[PDB]
């Protein structure tokens, strides 16, 4: 034998090891950040349009990249992750220098108690009760850089390379993320086949310029040099798109992810919906939305944010938010009517994106894939039939609690995100630096006011086209104009003209970090992996059913209640899990701040973090069994 | 430089000899394990009395240990860790063998459908829909022996001896437990010195065999060899019990923990009763009762048991549950009332300890110290200023997110739990395997009623005189005669009798798992460390101040609502997070199936694995920062 | 220099540092497993349908798995590897337990010695002379968990996921495997495109439900979802599937491998039907059959099992089989006719698919590999250039016997086989555990006579409709009503009835181990692989040329001579290889105990496992040669 | 445990280490 210290330092060496020993990929960006590029005096300097900017000086009469200096200097803080290296890179509003070439001077500091005067925008000047808003610096840019004691290494592991400006891809991405923008207060039982059950519409009335039919159409027709991207076959495509690739646009199949069992019942998972039946004698149902947190409850009701209210649709509000104007709370919400129980309508069951948009807008991390967690305890879910100790009481003398029990997986779920969130910093901050889709909004407008200087915006004239030639852009003029009437931006210089802006459903619009790389869809993927590995992935859901017809649930016209869905087959914790995955990665889609491709490769990513640990903690128990992890793309494997 | 892969190894091998080179204690149990005996034909065995044989044989008609070969067989499994080992081991009912020194034989099994006739008690024999109750077995026994990537190893940690039956301290802890069962309805405000406010009685009347100003007396006045725990002088006691001792019983220090802050303000921890104040524009207040679950709530409110209902009263309860018949979920809980909003009263705030009892069996882990995370994160609570990133936006240019914010500490009081129920587990199984309080209380009965073989029980004896020298006996038979008038169990042949078993919050009593070390306290020590090393320890609460003094929230007579409580000094940020470590903890004992020791001792084990933790985590960043984690033994350390 | 001991450990150590510096894969199923389930009371189960349950005990009215406890012991006990946890396994026959979750109670034990009762069918009923057949296991489970000297990890290779019941590829599968049973007794002359030479048919005249005509129109037409596997673009398949797709069936690639080599010439391989010429003066020639094994003789003609005799064409003879009823050689084989030489007919030419199935009936492992090794090295076929002292000797002074000559390849074309074994054995037990044929033929009877419970049999719905469409299984049925009309199985009361299995040619059918990776042709690759190395692969064989056409060989009408055919082009040692590695592997599906994807994908699996092998043993030899191998998959690889 | 890799290069080398250690004798014409 050995002494129990050796064999605890052996495990964690032969983990280290095998950490090691796997794969180590190459990390490759699409060559986007020093291609596309502007004039200077006497030569051509990196343009940086399709690099993430925000927070850094830009030119406040153009909206475009100030110095090219501030980000050759913004990207030097990245990798060296040395703080006096972040403190020298210059931060919203600043003056561009008399010498070229110098970097930039940055016009607010800490003694600018009172930040009135540096913004352009009405809502930003008044944002902190009249002094102005505050700048924001970038959220764990270093992040990518930390180690771990566990799990595979954050450069141990690789997203493949972000669309371009010149793709068909991104061009019907853009606008399936502009489309939701304009969809963003429609009833979630539209985002479904109708043949399912009775569709309603959203019992609050907003000023609609795009419907669902409409939608499907445009991401079908959008196309560029004649190309659709739900359209082209997998000869034309690469090996990395072919994998990304959708099918042709479906009621059913729309704004979903790819994930097995995304597509069958309606758009929005239970585990976001239903609860558990209540602890001991039974005074409510599962249809409640009272999860079993042991013996007290969680709400399963959003806070309602005043519906068809979006932001940073004008110039001026979209370039403060671009020069790291701090504008979060800033968004209003319902109040609450009296005579009504539960705080409603304060708080409603999530009924629309925009409710999905607001849930993401606070998730805190990991909550989402917790809450699942615990609502299949409550219900009685099986655990993966390998784990030790499953069988009955009598026959096998032991029950499990600590390592093979509820214990367990409640921590796993909480513990992969952390892991999760620093591999995908390392692909946002070091690598991708993908633009936000709010920054595309941006790029898409200023060129239609031919802003820039020289061939700068031509990279983009391309995706305009698609955009008006079937017909969006039209459309998103016409949602702005409406939005540009209300009194906190009418005044604003821009509101007067046309702005081709997306639409942001939180006036700070996307969090201060680059684009490609979800940090929801990562410890999304991460999370759900884990649960789908410790329970039984196929156990078809006990929710009841009526008239020979499994049932589910949506929300009501009010979000008062759970309106009951008759599906022919029953719903799988594999897919329900896949669906609040794909729910909450995209809920970041919806309130315009991600692309699809930040979400299906982060969820793949996500997994990767995730059976890493798995892999590396079986050398811990001695019991040898075995954990079937189902993944995204088909097939399960054996942990 | 070195390639990240090279860099990434060194740190988890650095951390794996980090941990190795700490220091490595010897476990040292009290030697009871084999000293108390009783007689067999020509010899002497061991009783096994002071060790936990819940879920073994025991003698249907004596209550005791039915055979020693049971436990030396049980005891064997549980070093081997062997599935194989575990199936030879005798649970529940079971006839003894012919040929003596030969295994027991085991009454109930697979064809054992029915299992009305093997029981002795109604409750258990018409416990599922009349088949009868289940054998349930024991709750991950081979835990101890589980490695683990992070932390220290479970056997590179040990808790101090348990106490024993002769000795004054266990005296005092059995009057303790036996105290908080009669006192199990009171209404919290009376668990503290009444100049602090207005104190209220339980809405709800019980019969009360015993008072607070009763307990107190008894506690103190409790004594063996003319020696009192809380009385006794330092040089009387040992090193290890110089450290766990309390002080002279308080009406403000009853029945709370010894870690600093636990003493100020009222019983029960403000992160069990208020909330956050509603996300946005606020609709309610902190004293609502919800916390901020990012965009949806958290309801404090537990589910209310049948009050002045405890079980296992009678000898055929008790030795069912000890004979390992699976009750779990036979309680009741009261209806609610159609006419009140929020599920009232079948959801109240947490009352008395019943209450706090019932939010403790099924608390789910680490929910508690999670919920007090979220709450402290909602309100706008500052982290420890040795952390990275930590002031204004404009002067660092960073905010820190992933790393160094909220999800980081989301994840550390979940990933620390799972660490700690392996460290216990071992202190349980393999090393201390205390008796539960229950057993105590059934060895207390049976030596009253002269059961046993020869000089078996008279280990016991002494104890039983001081509880019965204090008056405390007489009042527990008076509590367990009205208690043994229910129908359930009053015509059961012992509800006739006198009866001096602990009364058990819970049918089926204490989890399947001996006592020592708490698996509640050692993950509220562990979850509740790395809360105070992450936030600044010291934060005074700003839940508001009235008429010059700092308020602070207690229940109100029918848990409807919180009642305001006006201290001299503010709450900090370290003390309700050690009351509320203190309240789950002390939760256990308040339901009868924990001593102080067992929390005490957990507590300091919890540290100690949280710490590990933390330490190993440090050779990650670079940042080169320090987190001052404050200890439960006075200063702090700087990790 | 080192000493001989120094350079002999290093070369040792070298060789385990190459196998373990490769790339080692992760072992992905298709998560059939625990996909498809069935129903419990109060909950639901998984179903185990598209998993290996052959031995457990199957319900004997339903004949569907019994209990899911015994399948989830049997996966337990694979894992473990130890042989206490084998002898939990039930086996063949059981009673479900009263108490649910229970391991099922065994019918049969050692204290039966007369097992007549225990058995549905009659043929198992008076099996061992009227005491009745007995129980058999599986064979060697623990065989993956084996490690090796030389070569690749038996989990240091894998193979891609089996297709799933839902899958067009399975579908055209199990009609290939279907139509082989019906076509059993076709003269192999028939299994080419006719314009080669004059076809014939089989001497023994049997009822036959389906012709070759109409067998490729069925595979053509076989088509789920509107899709068929032959007809499938690359687009639609996925990147396993694209490498595993064959081309639309014609008359000579129909029941072919994909190997290069295998469409050129006749069905059979060459080394199956020919042999050498008689040993110094020619008394007979290579058309006679007789191998050239040193100096005595190898038989080439196989024995006659009596035609158009499958078993298991009802229910009762395949459930008995299904609870592991050892059935081995109860199969009938043709008596001798006393007028003709050479024990003929009883001993015949391999004329038809039914004398390959009992050819490789009692292959006993490498013999045809090793005959093929025999027969080239007699004929004088020359090694691959590369190796040493292959020149005149007058000129090179050395031929090389020992380690480069008749002596090395021998011992080569058997070492390797054993290695394969383990490699395969890990992929059948421990990952993919696909159904053998014979369980799917059962799984489609089952359904067509509504059994099961609820929706368990859903999966196989899809199935049974593209092979009624097609207007197979009316076939299959008429065949199974005429075998049945047998006076052995004529009083079996299913016989009656219509019944939809597939025939077994084997009386047991399967050997007792899943059905993906196949040992044969795992052995065939390995072996076939060796050969292909060593040999000059592209050396065209020397068999003759009449009329300007090089000939060949196939049998006559009664297997009595060889019928020689005419081709443009000679056969290569490399075709013929491929051909009877084909031969030998497809040599099972014709028997119906494997599909296609066992074949080919043990093939690839088999190489690695041999490329392995040669890669290590190249660290021995000084003399720093080259062996050119080539590869299933188009080039040749350089050793 | 250890990764089945590490255990099938130990017993190749633990193989390789025994072959190594038993007696070698010394070649007499
Ligand atoms: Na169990
Ligand atoms: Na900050
Ligand atoms: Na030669």
């Amino acid at each position: 034998m050995n002494t129990r210290r050796q064999q605890a330092q052996n495990i964690r060496n032969n983990a280290a090891e095998l950490a090691a020993n796997r794969p180590h990929p190459q990390h490759i960006n699409n060559k986007e950040e020093y291609e596309y590029r502007r004039p200077k005096k006497d030569g051509n300097e990196p343009s940086h349009i399709a690099n993430f900017t925000k927070g850094l000086p830009h030119d406040e009469h153009t909206g475009l990249l100030l110095n090219s200096a501030d980000y050759d200097q913004f990207v030097l803080g990245i990798q060296s992750g040395d703080t006096t290296d972040f403190a020298r890179t210059p931060l919203g509003p600043a003056e561009l220098p008399k010498v070229h070439g110098c970097l930039s001077k940055q016009k607010i500091d800490c003694d600018d108690d009172h930040r009135s005067g540096f913004w352009k925008s009405q809502i930003a000047q008044g944002a902190a009760g009249g002094d102005g808003a505050k700048l924001r610096a970038w959220e764990s840019a270093g992040a990518g850089l930390v180690f771990d004691l566990e799990g595979p290494d954050a450069q141990a592991v690789t997203m493949p390379p972000a669309p371009r400006l010149e793709s068909p891809e991104l061009t019907s991405e853009i606008a399936e993320v502009y489309s939701q923008a304009l969809l963003r207060d429609i009833h979630f039982s539209q985002l479904r086949d109708p043949g399912l059950g009775d569709q309603v519409n959203a019992c609050d009335s907003c000023p609609t310029q795009l419907s669902i039919y409409e939608a499907i159409d445009i991401l079908n027709t959008v196309q560029i040099e004649g190309q659709n991207w739900f359209s082209a076959n997998c000869c034309d495509l690469t090996d990395d798109e072919q994998a990304r690739q959708r099918p042709l646009v479906t009621r059913q199949n729309i704004f979903r992810g790819i994930a097995p069992g995304d597509d069958v019942g309606p758009y929005l998972s239970q585990f976001l919906l239903i609860g558990n039946n209540a602890l001991g004698g039974g005074v409510f149902g599962q249809e409640a939305g009272h999860i079993g947190y042991g013996a007290i409850r969680i709400d399963q009701r959003v806070r309602k944010a005043t519906p068809c209210k979006d932001f940073m649709t004008n110039f001026e509000t979209w370039l403060d938010v671009q020069n790291g104007a701090d504008l979060r709370g800033l968004e209003t919400y319902v109040d609450a009517d009296p005579g009504k129980c539960r705080e409603f309508p304060a708080y409603r069951v999530i009924t629309t994106p925009r409710d999905l948009a607001t849930y993401v807008h606070y998730d805190a991390l990991y909550e989402a894939y917790l809450n699942a967690c615990l609502i299949l305890l409550g219900m009685g879910a099986p655990f993966d039939p390998g784990i030790p100790f499953q069988k009955p009481d009598v026959e096998d003398k032991q029950q499990g609690f600590a390592h093979f029990g509820g214990p367990q997986i409640l921590t796993l779920v909480c513990e992969a995100a952390t892991r999760g969130l620093k591999a995908v910093s390392f692909q946002k901050f070091n690598v991708h630096r993908r633009l936000r889709p709010e920054a595309l909004g941006g790029l898409v407008d200023r060129y239609k006011h031919g802003k820039g200087a020289g061939d700068e915006l031509k990279p983009v004239a391309a995706l305009v086209e698609a955009l008006e030639n079937v017909g969006l852009l039209s459309k998103v003029v016409a949602h702005n104009q409406l939005q540009n009437q209300n009194l906190d931006r009418s005044g604003d210089p821009s509101s007067a003209g046309d702005n081709y802006f997306l639409p942001m459903a939180f006036p700070e619009g996307s969090p201060m970090h680059p684009s490609y790389g979800a940090g929801h869809a990562t410890v999304a993927g991460a999370c759900v992996t884990m649960l789908k590995a410790f329970f039984d992935h196929g156990w078809q859901l006990n929710l009841g059913m009526a008239n020979g017809k499994y049932i589910s649930y949506e929300p009501n016209q009010d979000g008062s209640s759970l309106q009951q869905v008759l599906l022919d087959c029953p719903l799988t914790v594999e897919g329900e899990l896949n669906k609040i995955a794909a729910n909450i990665s995209i809920g970041r889609d919806w309130a315009g701040v991600h692309y699809f491709t930040d979400y299906i490769e982060s969820l793949r990513l996500g997994e990767k973090i995730a059976i890493g640990i798995l892999e590396e903690q079986k050398l811990t128990y001695g019991e040898n069994f075995t954990m079937t992890v189902p993944l995204y793309d088909g097939g399960s494997i054996q942990i």
